[PDB]
């Protein structure tokens, strides 16, 4: 069982635009992150498989249609409230503790 994401970030880099990122432990094998809203811009998806040392485009619209690892959100929708919930997993699929943050582009 992994140790819980460590130094959750957000920046603003745009109006519609949001980069996360967050240290892996050790024996952190991948991520999972689910991302919220909080007007069709209500969302509600479940990113899998992002790995320690991976930098991520992701527009999560079309979706739901070192050892850092960074997440670029794109075409969100301006003035919302959103909320990113990034789970560690071990290999054999065990997740850590959640750690969430939540930002308004």
């Amino acid at each position: 069982e992994p140790i819980p994401v460590s130094d959750l970030r957000v920046a603003l880099t745009g109006v519609r635009k949001a980069a996360l990122s967050w240290s892996n432990g050790n024996g952190t094998a991948s991520c999972r992150m689910l991302l919220e809203s909080i007007q069709d811009s209500r969302l509600q998806v479940n990113i899998s498989g992002l790995k320690p040392g991976v930098q991520y485009n992701i527009n999560p619209y079309l979706l739901q249609s070192s050892r850092d690892t960074e997440v670029l959100l794109v075409g969100l929708e301006p003035g919302t409230r959103y909320n990113a919930t990034v789970y560690s997993q071990a290999a054999n699929g065990t997740e850590g503790q959640p750690q969430a943050i939540e930002f308004r582009t």
